[PDB]
C-alpha cells in the first residue's frame, strides 16, 4: 500500500570533448530510460530535470508501491548513466500521504498529474529533543507553521510531498516540491523561517532545483 | 568465543562501457568470491546484496570466529574488486535462539546497516540505568505493530573503527521498519544516540544473478 | 521582476600539459562563452575572474531577471568547461533590492556599473533563532552592522550585494562584493566581527576571491 | 636520550587496473625494497608493515627514529615507492611520551612485534588543558588505574605519542595488540572513565595485522 | 602598506612511473619556478619546503605588498604543477605588522632574513563570542598569551578566505616547538581558538634539490 520515491542526480564525467556521435548517443539513451519507466504501469511517475547547481547535469524522480521496481529502477538508471556520468546524490524514501488524507485528496492523483516547471528536493532531519516532546506540544509546533504556509500568498499552485526514511536513509525525511516560480517558492520559504518549527530542524543540503525536461530535449541542452 | 563480522559495499568505477565478455566477467567474479566462502566453513555467514544508495552497487555481509579469516575475506574481495571498483564503506565489529543459529539461518529479503555511536554521558550512566534504557526501547520494538519479522544484531567496534557500533537488520519490509524506527525516535535511549553515516539498504541477491542486474 | 544571480567556479583538470593549440582553443571558448553573455541583453552582467584560491582557476558572474536565461547560462559554461575543467562551486540565488532603494537607488543600475578590480563572494547563513527575534529587533541590529561598515576609513568604493536562496540552495544568503583593494575589505570584515549581527551568522564558506579579468585575456593568465 | 618520533602511514593500491603476474613481482620487490631501506639505517629503531582491516588501506606502515632528518626521508622514500601504483589513505608524525615506561620505552620498541596493531588520532576539547593541573591528573589517573585493572589488558603494549602544533591532531595512539576483541572490551570499558568527556575525534581508527614485507604481495594481490 | 602572503600546497598525481626524463624535467620547472620569484624584488620573500604529511610532497610560502603579483604568483605556480601535480591547500592573508611595530621592529626586515629549517602554518579562527568581548578583556587575555629562535607571524583572512587567521612560524626544532604548543594550551586565550586544520609542517629545501627528494 506505501507509496516509495527516489531522487537522483548525476554528473556527466569531465576531461573528454562530446562529439556528435556523443550526443546522440546520450540523446538515444535517456529517450531508452523514459521509455523503461513508461513501459511499466508499476511506476507511477517518472520526471527529469535539468540541474541549477554545476554538481549535478540531471535530475530524476520517480515513485512506486513495488519496492523491487524500486530497486530495478535504481539499477536501470545507474547502468545507463555509469559509462558516462557519477551520481552525485540518491535518495529512497515513503511519501506521508496524511496530509492530502487529510484534505480528500489522494497523494497518488497529485503524482499522475503533469508536472509544474520546477522541482525542489531535500533531506532534512530533526533533533532528538524533537521527537521526545509529547505528540500535542509537536501538533501545535507544526500547526503553526502549516497554517503560516497555506497562508501564504506566494504558496498558491505549489505542491508540497513529505516522505520519510527513518533507518533506511542518511536523512529523516525528503521533502519534495513542484513549483511554478523559484523566486515566490523562496519568499514563501524564507516566511517561513519566522515559524517555531526551525528551532529542532536540521541538514537540509544538498537542495536539488531542477527545471523540468524531456527525455529527448535533453542531450541538447547538456551538450 | 567471539564473532566478528564485516560489511563492505563497493561502487563500479564509472567512465567504462561493459562489454558482453566484460558481463560474462563478473558473473565468474561474483560466482568466485561467493564460493570462496562458501568453501571454507570457517565463514558463519556470507550474503551479497544490491544497493539502493547509487554511491554503491553492490555491499557484502560476512561472519566468522577466526580474525584471521577476516583479514582473508577482506583482502579477497578487495583483490577481486579493486580492477573495476572502488569501497565505499567497511567496517569491522564483534556480535554482542543462539546467535550462531541465527546468523545460519535463510537470509530475509533486506538488510540495512549503519554504524552508530553514544555521547560520552551515556556511558558514565549506572549499568542498571543504562540496562533498564536498553530494555525499553527493546520492549518498544517488541510492542510495535509494524515489527514483525525483523531480525537484529547489535555489533560493537570500540577502539576498532571509526564507530561504536553497527546494527545490522535483516528485514522483510522496508516501510515497516521505516515506521518502528520512527517510533523508537520517542524512546529515552535517543537521547544519547548519535547518528552517524552511512545507512545501508540492501535487496538480497545471489551471486549468480548480480551481473544481471548491475549491467 | 526579481533578479537572479549565479556565482561558479572552475578548476582546470591536472595531469595533462597544454599544448599551443590547447592554449589556443581555452582563449576561443572563454571569447565564446563572453559572446553569448554580450550577444543577449536579457543578461544583465557578465564578469570572469581569475582565482586567488588554487581550488579554482576562474570565476563566473551573471544576472538575469530571466530564469530560462539562468538555465541556459549555466549549462553553456558547463558544456564549455566540462571538457578540460570541473566545477569547484556554483549557486544561484536571488539580489534583495530594498538596501537600495533604502537609498533611493536601483540595484540593476548598478551591476551596470563598469566592474571594480577584485570579488568576492560566499555563502552565509544564520541561526534559527535570528528569524524568531522581532522584525524591529533585527532592524536594530543590520543597522548597527550597515553603519558601522559605512564609517570604516577602508570602506571606500566597495559596492555589496544581499542575495537570497531560501529554499533553493545549501544557504540561506549569497554575499557579493566589488572591491578596490583586499586588504582595505579584509580590514572592514575584522571590524564588523565585533558588530553584534555576529551572534547569528554562520557557515561562511568557501569564501571565493577573484582578479577582474577580459575574456580574451585569461588564456594567457592560467596557461 | 633526546626524543624519539614515529609515523604511522597507510595507502590504497589504486582502482581500475587489473594486476598481472608482472606486477605482482613488482610490488614484491618493491616491499621488499622498502624493508631493506628501513633495515639498512640503524638510525630507525623500528619499522613493521601490515595488513589493513580497513578497505580504504591496503597496507599500514610504521617506523620511529630520533633523527626527524630520517622520518623525512622516510616519508619521501615511502610516497616515491607507492605513488605509481597507490595513494596515501592517512599520515602522521608525532613525539613519543616516555613517563609511561620511565623500563625504556625504545626497549619496547625494538621487541618483536605482537600480532595487531592500532594507531590514531585523538585530541582533547580546549577546556580540559584549562582545567586546574590537578583535576587532569585526578582524572588521568582514573582512567589508567581502570584500565591497569581490566583482565584483557594483558599484554599489550600502549604508546602515547604528541603532535601539539604539527599536525592535524595533539596525540596519536598506538598500540600492538594479541587480540582484537580482547582489545575492543577494554576500550567499551574505558568509556567509563571521566577523561571521555574531553576526548575527540578520534577517527580514522587503524587496525593491522602484522606481515612480513615478502609475504604482503601474495596477501594482497 | 600592507604585506601579502601565501601559503601553497601540492601533492604530485599517483598512478605514474617518472622515468629519468620525468625527474629531470621537474628540477627544470622548481628552479624555473625559483627563477621566477628571485627575478621580481616585489616578491618580499619565497621558499620552497618539502612536506611532512602524504597530502603533500611540496609547500611554497611567498610575500609582497602587491596583490596584482600575489594571484600572478599563484597562477604561476598552479600552471607548473598542474601537468603533474594537484594542490591540496591554498590560503592568501594579510601579516599583522603590530608585533613588530611594538618592539620597534620591521616585519619585511625578518621576511628577509636567512630561513629556519622548519616552517609551520595552520588556519585558525576564534568563535564569535570572542570578538563581542570588551576591548579591555580581549588585550587582556591576549597579553597572557604574548607574554606565555622561533620566529612567529600572525596573519589576517578575514572576508577573504575560510579561515580568520594563518599563523606562520618558522621554527630550528620540531620537538620542542611542540612542546611549546603544549604549553601555550593553558593560556586562556584558548577557551575562544577553533579550526587549527590542516596543520603544515615543512623543512626547507632548495629548488634545485627538490626532484632528488621526491622522486
Amino acid at each position: 500500500t506505501e507509496i516509495y520515491t527516489s531522487v537522483l542526480s548525476y554528473r556527466l564525467l569531465e576531461g573528454k570533448a562530446y562529439s556528435d556521435a556523443d550526443t546522440r548517443s546520450l540523446d538515444r539513451m535517456m529517450r531508452s530510460i523514459d521509455e523503461f519507466f513508461s513501459a511499466n504501469p508499476g511506476y507511477i511517475n517518472f520526471h527529469i530535470y535539468r540541474s541549477y547547481r554545476t554538481d549535478s547535469d540531471v535530475i530524476f524522480w520517480y515513485s512506486s508501491r513495488n519496492p523491487d521496481l524500486m530497486i530495478l529502477a535504481k539499477e536501470r538508471v545507474q547502468a545507463s548513466m555509469r559509462p558516462i556520468a557519477v551520481s552525485s546524490f540518491s535518495s529512497i524514501s515513503i511519501y506521508d500521504e496524511s496530509p492530502y488524507n487529510a484534505m480528500n485528496k489522494k497523494l497518488e492523483d497529485s503524482l499522475r498529474l503533469p508536472p509544474l516547471r520546477y522541482f525542489v528536493a531535500y533531506p532534512m532531519s530533526k533533533t532528538p529533543d524533537w521527537y521526545l516532546l509529547d505528540f500535542d506540544t509537536r501538533k501545535e509546533i507544526m500547526h503553526e507553521h502549516i497554517k503560516m504556509a497555506l497562508n501564504h500568498p506566494d504558496e498558491k499552485g505549489i505542491r508540497s510531498y513529505t516522505t520519510y526514511s527513518f533507518g533506511i536513509g542518511d536523512q529523516e525525511f525528503v521533502v519534495l516540491y513542484e513549483i511554478p516560480d523559484i523566486a515566490a517558492w523562496s519568499r514563501v520559504t524564507e516566511k517561513l523561517r519566522e515559524a517555531r518549527a526551525r528551532k529542532w530542524i536540521i541538514k537540509e543540503t544538498p537542495i536539488l532545483l531542477g527545471r523540468l525536461v524531456d527525455a529527448g530535449d535533453i542531450a541538447g541542452f547538456l551538450l
